[PDB]
């Protein structure tokens, strides 16, 4: 029973009430259309999470633009269609109650080649590396080698993060935008030395390799305010190539100049809705730094990660955690969580299971069973929302 | 009781096996001649401390050369007398069976411009800035203004870094020799924001700001050996000046880099002998980047430290524990640690009583009076050990 903690203690995050914090951290699941157009199974699917809940969403992590993908049935705010779906279901999820803010995805050297290919794009990065090569052997069969970003390709990166940003923000009325620069992907690229070989003024310093991330960050401020934009970092993560503790230059110096550099904006009067981190190694000096709001996710609900959610919560007024894996196999986490209920295991077979409702759908609310996969639910095929 | 800890357990620092990992932390004491030159009061002070104890005695911050300073009766490893007085000492502290290292000091914007003004030395710092406005005037009246550093007066300086060293290491035999890059003196100047305003290779980023501190490590590791140097470090600091906390540039990033690259030497076979570390602050990041010996120092003994003594020593098995102000009143304070007996109190009042025995040489070992300031030890004035 976590009623008790601050989980379930209302806190202010930019300028929105939010009635716990409790977050569903962006969790990519690959239910848009071939298009990248969410459906109406995503709707439900946030639409669930939003009753009873009062809370945070974030959505899986999401396609700025076509240049910024690709994986199969990947999620867009870039056409006309896409807004218009992802407003739907906004608009749901505030109707429920709850609040959702839109991650936005760049995935560099991490794509797929071959789809790129296919919409004529590049595969590019900071420098032309790979992270393994069974990927360098990928791009180099699809005819589509990696590729150092020109200063011009830089350019269109940052103006097309200030237009996904106001499509979220503006359009389909997103209550934050979160700039994904973790796990190996585009912006990470750029931090890590273990990617980024430039020798311009983007790499070959700690200022330099985080000159990119802070660049889109002060656009997007001054396009939808500070209190709608947020950004995630993965420090000691070593996913996709990105060096983690193991770097040239530690991480703690690299990003703990990042988030210098973030809370000087917020004493300059623009200060982040919230600075979302990986528990991993200990994220403390994190927290020394960053002084706003910090959503904390990774290991909180496991059978030792609780009375780590507890005192992480409870350590100061400006926590929030965050439960991805379980949120997918529970509905109603905020309410099992808040009374102490028994939680549905999660099933990681069916995470990327591209554009079924089996495993995304079939999951039933407390004390109700699991559909199974020949149910009505699991067999319906998804449709595009616009 | 502190003996069954890893206080009283024997470690290999260095080339040096260490009987106990307490430490003599740098004390400065002014009690050498007006014209910097050891004297016999400082050999029975640093041998009193090194008998019964097998531990590290670390020597007062030392002039590296006159443009090092100045102090009144200050220390200095500069000319022939004074490198055959510290010879004296360090075979002293050798035959009674401790072990040595002298820190190399240099005052930069914090030195006494009247003083470097009779020697003809110019008052010199990172950037014309003058840390309080008392030094501003004390500076003005002497004619000696604070300058920003030339090229050829950092060349000088880390020339004279290599000087002090062999000295130091090759002449008078001492273990180890550890720069002073903290409590806001040249170096740590160097690295601040706050004092560093340089637009050149010095200044004007993290890598630039601690160019000069990382040249010196460098230079003095070829002359003497990786193991026969040591660094000393105050990210939280804010003495003279220094940012801290609210540096321009969070600390954990600036200081974060410097202990990186130090680590980085580390792995690339030029490991240093240790680092010397002062102290929501809280050091543990430090401890997360640096992986050799590490001295903690302050607060270590006040019924609220005893416990963060234990604990820190114990947390792993390369950390050595720092006590100075006891160590001024105990001459014996290894074994009134090692045995749980009542300590000394301090007396402020006689830290910088100049030239004087007094509050220096009048501390009796446990079961004995401390001598009045009328007896013999106290009336004497010092002699140079020239
Ligand atoms: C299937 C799956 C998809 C994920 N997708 C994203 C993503 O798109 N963006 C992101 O920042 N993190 C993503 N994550 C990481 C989660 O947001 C979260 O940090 C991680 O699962 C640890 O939290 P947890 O222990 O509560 O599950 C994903 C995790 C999983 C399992
Ligand atoms: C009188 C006095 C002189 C000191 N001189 C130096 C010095 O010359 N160099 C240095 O790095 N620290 C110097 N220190 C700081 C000590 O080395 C130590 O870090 C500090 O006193 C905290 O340790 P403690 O709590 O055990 O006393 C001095 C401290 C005192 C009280």
């Amino acid at each position: 029973p976590l009623a008790d903690t601050n989980l379930f203690k209302p806190i202010k995050v930019g300028k929105i009430e939010l009635k716990n914090r409790l977050v569903f951290p962006p969790t990519t699941r690959f239910r848009n259309t071939s298009d990248f157009v969410a459906t109406d199974s995503m709707l439900s699917y946030y639409s669930q999470r939003a009753e009873n809940n009062g809370g945070l969403l974030i959505t899986e992590a999401t396609f700025g633009a076509p240049q910024f993908g690709l994986y199969q049935n990947g999620p867009m705010i870039y056409t006309d269609r896409q807004v218009e779906a992802w407003k739907k279901i906004v608009e749901e999820v505030h109707k429920k109650g709850s609040h959702i803010s839109m991650q936005l995805w760049n995935l560099g050297r991490a794509a797929d080649p071959k789809l790129l290919k296919e919409h004529g794009l590049p595969f590019l990065a900071p420098s032309a590396l790979y992270f393994s090569e069974e990927s360098k052997k990928a791009a180099e069969e699809a005819g589509n080698e990696v590729q150092a970003m020109t200063l011009e390709q830089i350019e269109q990166t940052k103006k097309d993060y200030v237009n996904a940003a106001k499509n979220a923000i503006q359009k389909a009325g997103f209550d934050m935008v979160e700039v994904h620069s973790a796990h190996g992907y585009l912006l990470d690229q750029f931090i890590q030395t273990t990617a980024n070989k430039r020798t311009d003024k983007y790499g070959g310093s700690i200022e330099n390799r985080a000159r990119l991330l802070l660049e889109v960050i002060d656009l997007v401020i001054e396009a939808v305010g500070a209190d709608h934009v947020a950004v995630r970092l993965s420090p000691y993560a070593t996913f996709q190539g990105s060096g983690g503790v193991d770097a040239e230059v530690h991480p703690i110096a690299q990003f703990g100049y990042i988030l210098s550099e973030l809370e000087r904006r917020a004493k300059e009067g623009k200060r982040l809705a919230y600075v979302s981190i990986v528990e991993p190694e200990d994220n403390s000096w994190m927290l020394q730094i960053w002084k706003g709001v910090v959503l904390r996710s990774g290991g909180y609900l496991s059978e030792k990660g609780i009375a780590h959610l507890i005192k992480d919560v409870n350590a100061d007024d400006r926590t929030l955690i965050g439960c991805s894996r379980y949120f997918t196999s529970n509905p109603d986490l905020p309410n099992r969580l808040r009374d102490g209920l028994p939680l549905t295991p999660y099933d990681r077979s069916r995470f990327y299971k591209i554009f079924s409702n089996d495993g995304y759908l079939t999951w039933g609310k407390y004390g109700e069973p699991e559909q199974p996969s020949d149910s009505a639910i699991a067999l319906k095929t998804p449709q595009p929302l616009a």
